[PDB]
């Protein structure tokens, strides 16, 4: 039978997670948990007070909660009651998150998915990969063209920024010298550059500009292009949520280079992240139904458990 | 303690093999186990017929005979004797393989791991993870442009054949037509050509052809393109070694689009094939460790069992 999933938090992972969900041949939506009440959707809202009176009817949590306190402090409360996939993106925190997840999992019982999703998740499993093939390798990971929201918030503080966001990409010229080992000498300030794009009455941009382009620890030693737009065209253009970036590995074989290079250009940040979840919550499912129990990052786990195929239908076409 | 190792074979695959287990802190090179008596090499050689007498001396088998014959009828036997690491490329034929070396390895408790390397192999592995994540997807592999292992050894087992490789040779257009998803319905035959360059004499040349074109799974179906060169001509235009090549998976997630794409670019194809082949020999020792016995595709091995580091130096680094 289907795998029952609910999802936990109705932030914009939490609605990619739904409306995926349609597209899953194996899992059945049985409602969202919010702290809200009343939620523009037709999916059955419940109060997150209440998991554990639907327990036995779920199969696997997807905690959609914000990662920056919301997920250490509530994520192993939900274990007690369910399988749960997260997608905690605090690197320094990851260790203790799987520990604290894994005493919660294990006394329940319980398999949970840790900091699934790009990055960490696809990029934490290509990064590893290519480091354990390749000896005496070099790696790089690059990220964007995407929205960096501690980089907006700081040209918000630009007295006469009226709307502001900045986005990170990765330096072409950066990418180019990864791919031929020849990056081992640069810095965060010469892998990626930036873009901002501005709101401000013209007699301020001057003031503006400078303040930007000097501006430490965000924005000094880094090539920064700076775009003045109207309010109009800002709220707009700027709506979106495109990310993505590149994994580069090289090594040497004795006078031979081998470049391995991963690559995800996104449409949408929460809808790939929301795939990626859900792949690795039908991997936890599966693991518990094997008798496995605790937390898991997705080095953990092996590829094929997160195909709806059959293992001999993945080996048969796709080996 | 260091993972005692050897290598059965000694072409191009187990010479890399060879030269590579120099930079791993953790395998110890026991010897080469070979048909022939005489090998340009300081390393103990030994003869295959004698591996049975190093069973308690060796704990993983590199095993670097050739694909088109030789593993099918060999591999099973040296399961007897250790965990076995092979790159068996011959896809129609993956299923099968994979059983009877179950069989043989699961009486003996010892892991094979079958078809490693970067096609079968890292390939085959993002292909899964790109398609598991990516529910509504489009996805294509390209090959190339390089020399092909295993085609080039099926060519130098026809009778007559003196010398020979193979290239494949992707088509541009189609692997753009995947980047816009466009390419929909193309298979790998569909877009790839095969070059064959071939040293027999003229009075063979027709039943070489006929061998080549007729060769079931290698080039029975491909378009191929065969010339017969002179041996001064192979020896100093054919002596590199280059490969590579493209996973490109392309999905909608609701009028959003995504693009994962893995890229490998060889300097030395036998080189990398080699790497990957030694990670999944870590991987099949630690398995045997931890209690596993059988035969298993890289679709069946957590990532972090191919590295030399402890899983938590990869969780707190890496993820
Ligand atoms: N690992 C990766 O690769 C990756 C990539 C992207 C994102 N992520 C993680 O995903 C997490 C969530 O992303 P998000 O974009 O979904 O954050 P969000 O949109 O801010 O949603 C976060 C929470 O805020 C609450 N919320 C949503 N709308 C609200 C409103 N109008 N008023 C009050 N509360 C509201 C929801 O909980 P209730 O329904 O309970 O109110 C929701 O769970 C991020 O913290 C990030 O760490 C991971
Ligand atoms: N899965 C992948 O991604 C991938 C990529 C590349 C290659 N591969 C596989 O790797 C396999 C090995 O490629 P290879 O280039 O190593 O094949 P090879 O170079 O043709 O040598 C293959 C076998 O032939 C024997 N041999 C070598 N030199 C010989 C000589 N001068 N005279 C007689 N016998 C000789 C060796 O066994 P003895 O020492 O016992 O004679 C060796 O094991 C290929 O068959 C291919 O299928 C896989």
């Amino acid at each position: 039978t289907n795998i029952r999933v609910a999802i936990v938090g109705y932030g914009n992972l939490g609605r990619s997670v739904e409306k995926l969900i349609a597209k899953q041949p194996d899992m059945d939506l049985v409602g969202i948990f919010s702290r809200r009440a009343t939620l523009d959707t037709k999916t059955p809202v419940f109060d997150v007070a209440d998991v554990d009176k639907h327990a036995d009817d779920v199969d696997v949590l997807f905690l959609c909660m914000g990662s920056a306190t919301d997920i250490p402090e509530q994520a192993p409360k939900f274990a007690q009651f369910a399988c749960t996939v997260d997608t905690y993106d605090n690197h320094r925190d990851i260790p203790r998150h799987r520990q604290v997840m894994n005493e919660a999992a294990t006394a329940a019982g319980n398999v949970a998915l840790v900091s699934t999703g790009w990055d960490p998740g696809m990029f934490s499993i290509n990064r590893v990969y290519a480091a354990a093939v390749l000896a005496e390798h070099q790696q790089h990971t690059f990220w964007g063209p995407g929205l960096s929201l501690g980089h907006s918030g700081a040209l918000r503080r630009i007295p006469g920024v009226q709307k502001a966001v900045q986005y990170i990409l990765p330096s072409e010229d950066a990418l180019e010298k990864a791919r031929r080992g020849e990056a081992g000498d640069l810095t965060g300030k010469q892998t990626h550059k930036m873009q901002c794009f501005v709101v401000a009455d013209a007699a301020d941009h001057e003031r503006i500009e400078n303040d930007i382009r000097t501006m430490p620890d965000y924005f000094v030693g880094y090539e920064v292009e700076v775009n003045f737009i109207d309010e109009a065209t800002f709220d707009s253009e700027h709506t979106g949520m495109p990310n993505g970036g590149h994994v580069i590995t090289t090594g040497d074989t004795g006078g031979f280079n081998h470049t391995v290079e991963y690559i995800l250009k996104l449409d949408r940040n929460p809808d790939f992240t929301a795939s990626s979840q859900i792949a690795f919550g039908r991997a936890a499912h599966r693991m518990k139904q094997q008798g496995q129990s605790g937390a898991f990052t997705v080095l953990e786990v092996a590829p094929y458990l997160l195909s709806p195929e059959n293992l001999d239908d993945l080996i048969a076409r796709d080996v």
